[PDB]
Parts: structure tokens; sequence; C-alpha cells
């Protein structure tokens, strides 16, 4: 009752235990603690995609493929009917970060701009930055083939010079890269963690983005961890919570990776698939708080 | 057998029985494990300063004040006969990272002095940065004040489009705040941990910073917590932290603070000092790997 899905659980009862109540920014209030870290095995083709609610693996796999292309702009995963960036990206919430010139939808230099493009100067989320930044994804994928030994394979969206120009600052923020014994772990450093929300899905995310990367340098996957900053329960989450907590875990499912492009940036969703997801069937609802 | 200095000790045993051999950069050769944490209670006037093993604490005193003010040459630490920085300001240091007009002791724009003007251009060390580029600790301690729940109270020395021009990438490299119950709390993700010779002294330097900074805002100190990223032993030191390992720890000596400034970067070590430090007498060389 320590390993893998019982780490998030653990966390959860530890937050709704022990947490300290915040008057945070959005207004909805939360329960907090500072700095938990949680362990995924990431052996065995395993990826740590929560059994105790049902996550939204196709939501998982479009982000982070827009991530990896660098994009910002949310109306592309909109028209995939992916809306978990268009509340960030309407006029009213970018009005309200003083960003009256943006489209609707122009999220700003956010997450993967800064992977592929950090200190590009930026346009629009439509413009053309093709060789613009320094594309630390790109970098940390040489490395790994040349010199995996590199204690430097670092991969930030924490810009200050463009938080301002953000409609968020990033919550997943720093991630390292690490080879031992022909595995490849990956480690985050996440300021900010909606536990109810945002956790569980980043969590699939960077596990997800760590058997990519894998594939492309001939390594397997090793571990995933997050390291939490502010590790939150926001209160409107806590009784959904309380009833997730019941549910015993099923064996975390298994990817496959039917293939490996050559840029990272060219995987598509025909190129590999979730095997073996086996969520409890009563949906959770974690409404977001704005 | 678990707090405090345990948390040290420990890690060093955990690295010498399964920590994987891995060469590195310096040709010397190292164990070394992935994402450990370790945390130390600064409660109680607590700062976790070794006792095992004698640290030089003029040292971390006059480094942290020295990154602090934004300073960048390590002359002026030589002058005050810390000669920590000396080997990664030499001439043959320097041509070998490609900064064949720095002058020696000219570190480049390194840790403090992104901590204080992130962004800014770098001249030489001795030039004026007064109102250049981000001054992010100064932020940090204004949002400290006004709004204590924010979650991105974050000072990183992490800036990819820097690193060029640094005598050496920033180990420690990004630090995050955290107030709860009238405590100020700090995790710092380390990229890179030498366990044997600089992690305790990173350790009592940010332990220090987060007690100045509760000083400076009106907050008792709380937790400092240590993520690492490549948490590694040279083998060069495997036998000397072999004999550290047999001594008894004795409790963490106390920081008093004698009077607050009224700017962090006034503080001098003539404001504060040690109570009860009585580390072990004999004294543990770790060389430095080069
Ligand atoms: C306050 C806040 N918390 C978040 O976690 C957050 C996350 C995103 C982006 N993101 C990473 C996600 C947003 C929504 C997700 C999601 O998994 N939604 C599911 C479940 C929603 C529900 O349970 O009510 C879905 O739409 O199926 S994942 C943007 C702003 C945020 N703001
Ligand atoms: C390989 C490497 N490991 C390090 O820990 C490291 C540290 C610094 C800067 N730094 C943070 C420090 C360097 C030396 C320290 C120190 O505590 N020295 C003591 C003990 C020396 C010994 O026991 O051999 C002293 O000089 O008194 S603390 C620069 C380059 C590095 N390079
Ligand atoms: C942000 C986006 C993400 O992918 N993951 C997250 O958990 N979040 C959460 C954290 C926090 O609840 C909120 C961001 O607000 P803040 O900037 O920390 O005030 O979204
Ligand atoms: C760097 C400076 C510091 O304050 N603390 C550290 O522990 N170090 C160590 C880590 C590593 O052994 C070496 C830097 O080498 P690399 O850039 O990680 O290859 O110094």
């Amino acid at each position: 009752a320590m390993e893998g899905e019982h780490q998030y659980l653990n966390l959860v009862r530890e937050i709704l235990e022990r947490g300290v109540k915040k008057d945070d920014r959005t207004g909805t209030g939360t329960l907090s603690i500072f700095g938990p870290q949680m362990r995924f095995s990431l052996r065995d083709d395993t990826i740590p995609v929560l059994t105790t609610k049902k996550i939204f693996w196709r939501g998982v796999v479009e982000e982070l493929l827009w991530f990896i292309r660098g994009n910002t702009d949310a109306k592309e995963l909109a028209k995939k009917k992916i809306h978990i960036w268009n509340a960030n990206g309407s006029r009213e919430f970018l009005d309200s970060r003083g960003l009256y010139d943006r489209a609707e939808g122009d999220l700003g230099p956010v997450y993967g701009f800064q992977w592929r493009h950090f200190g590009a100067e930026y346009d629009t989320c439509s413009s053309d930055y093709t060789g613009k930044g320094i594309d630390q994804l790109a970098n940390i994928l040489k490395t790994l083939r040349e010199n995996p030994d590199d204690r430097r394979m670092i991969m930030t969206a924490w810009n200050p010079m463009d938080l301002h120009l953000m409609a968020l600052p990033p919550c997943h923020m720093t991630a390292q890269f690490y080879v031992a014994n022909g595995e490849l772990s990956c480690q985050l450093y996440q300021r900010s963690g909606d536990v109810g929300l945002g956790v569980p899905f980043n969590i699939a995310s960077y596990s997800l983005l760590t058997h990519l990367m894998a594939s492309m340098v001939g390594l397997k996957p090793g571990e995933f961890i997050l390291t939490l900053g502010d590790a939150h329960i926001y209160n409107t989450h806590i009784e959904v919570l309380k009833k997730q907590l019941c549910r015993v875990p099923r064996p975390f499912p298994k990817l496959r990776i039917l293939m490996a492009p050559e840029k990272i940036e060219d995987f598509t969703i025909d190129m590999f698939y979730l095997e073996g997801y086996q969520p409890h069937s009563g949906n959770l609802q974690m409404k977001m708080a704005v």
C-alpha cells in the first residue's frame, strides 16, 4: 500500500489530514502541503495512468503532442474537442492578464514554446518559430545519445522574462533526465499542483513523454518522479476525493509503442496505444477553479 | 535514526549501497542515484550544519552574502581566504569553457547574478548592474509580505541563454518559497549534488538563506527541503565517507540573528552567529574532482 497508485492516494490523504488552509489566487480556497514527492516505475512498459479515476487519456496525448510541437494556440486543441485550455485563453481571462492585444486562444509563450524555443521573441501563436530560440528538448535527445551521463539534461518552461506574456505561469515547470543501466528516468519539478484535477493528468503526460523519448534514443524507460511545491486540494474537490479514496487500485496500464519517428515532433497518436487500462467505472467530476 | 542529520547520513549509505556506477564529466567516476529528497526542520532556531564533519561555516556565510549581492568575482572570496571558487575561475578552466576574454576569477553570470539580475546582459564581474534585469529575490520578499499564499515564489539561476557564459552551470538551480502558519519554508531543486563535498555546504547555505529571509519579512523559519537530481558520491570520497558514517551525530547548532538590515543584501556576518556548533574534530578531506 505504498507503491504505484498508492503514492497518489496517500498524498490525497496526507493533504486532507494535515494540509493547511490557503486563500489562493482563484478565490476557491485550498488545503495545502509543501514539497511532497511521488515516484512511479515505468519498467515492464508500465505507465501510471490512475485506475481509481478515469483519466482523460486522449487529452493527455494531444496536449503533449501540442507541447512537443511548441504550439501555444488553445484553438488547435479545441478543434479536437480538447477544451482544457479554453478558459485560460478566453477574451475575459486574457484581458484580466493585461493581454488585450492577444487573440482568443493565444496563451502566449507557454510550456512547449519554452521547451523548443526558449528565449525566442513571441509574436502570436500562429507565427513560425522554426529555428528560433533554444531547442532544449532536441538538445536533450542528442545528449542522451552521445553523452547520457551528462548532469545538465534540463528542460524548463520557467522563463522569468516571459512570465508576463503567458496566460498562466507554468505549473509543471522544470524537468531533468537521467540515465543508468540503460534506463531513462525523468524528474519533474512542479511548483503548483491541483491534486484532484491537473496532477493525475500531468503524471500521465510526463510519463508518456519519458516513454516516447526513451524509444527515440535506444533506452528503456526507468522511473518518473514528480516533486511538488504547493501540492493542494481545492475545497470544492474534498468530497469527491474522499470517495476516490475508497477505491482499490487496479494494475496500471502499459504503453505499446509501435514505431518511433525521426524527430520527436513527428510522433502521432497512431504510433502508440494504451494497453490494459481498466479504470473504475464511476466518473468523478472535479470542477476547475477559475 | 531518520530525522535531521540522519537524512544526510542515510543518503550517503543509500548511494553506497544501491548507487549505480556512473562515469562522469570529470573522469573521476561516481556512484549515483536520481531524485532523492531530504528535509530539515528550521524550527527552534535550528540550522542543519553537519556535526559528523566540520563544515566551513565562514565560507558558507561569505559565499551566500556574495550571491545575495549578485557578485560573481571569485577573487573577492579569495581575498577573504575563501578559495572554493578559485579553480573554476582559473585561466585554464575559463579557456576550457571557451571563455577566452574573461579575466581570471570572473565566473560570469552565475548564481546570485541570476537571482538579482535575471536577463541582464553580462559585462564583467566588476560592472554595475543596479536596476538591470529581474530581481527575483526582492520580488519574493515583497510577495512574502503582501501575498504569502502565492504559488510562484521562484528564484532560479537556470537561464538557458546564459549557460555558455558561466564557468559552470548552476548545481543548486531553482528554489521555491512557501508560507504556512507563519513559517517560511524553502525547497531547492539541485540538478547535481556532490554528496561528499558540495551538498553539506549547500544545505547549510540555503538553510541560512531561509533564516535570513524569514527575518526580513516577519516570519519564522519552517523547513528546508533539498530535492536532488543526480545525487552522487565520487569514487575518491568513498573511504572518507565510510569513516564519517561511524561518527555519532550531535544536536544541530542554532542560528541566532542579532539584527535584520533594511535590505537583505546589507546582511553581514556580524548580524548573526552560530550557537552550539560541536562538530567532530578530525578533519575529513574530500578532494574536489576537476
Ligand atoms: C485550477 C486549475 N487546476 C488545474 O489542474 C488546471 C489544469 C489545466 C490544464 N489541464 C492539464 C487540465 C485541465 C483539465 C483536465 C482534465 O483532466 N479534465 C478532465 C476531468 C474534468 C473533471 O473531472 O471535471 C476532462 O475534461 O475530462 S487536465 C489548466 C488550468 C488549471 N487550473
Ligand atoms: C566536483 C565539484 N564538487 C563540488 O561540490 C563543487 C563545489 C563548488 C563550490 N562549493 C560550494 C564548494 C567547494 C568546496 C567546498 C568546501 O566545503 N570545502 C571545504 C572542505 C574541502 C575538503 O574537505 O576537501 C574547505 O575548503 O574547507 S564548498 C565548486 C565546484 C565543485 N565541483
Ligand atoms: C496548472 C496547470 C497544470 O497542468 N497543472 C496544474 O495542476 N495546474 C494547477 C495548479 C494550480 O491549482 C493552478 C495554477 O494556479 P497558480 O498559478 O498556481 O495560482 O492550476
Ligand atoms: C556544483 C557546485 C555546488 O554548489 N554544488 C555541487 O554539489 N556541485 C557539484 C555537483 C557536481 O559534482 C559538480 C558539477 O559538475 P556537473 O556540472 O554536474 O557535471 O559540482
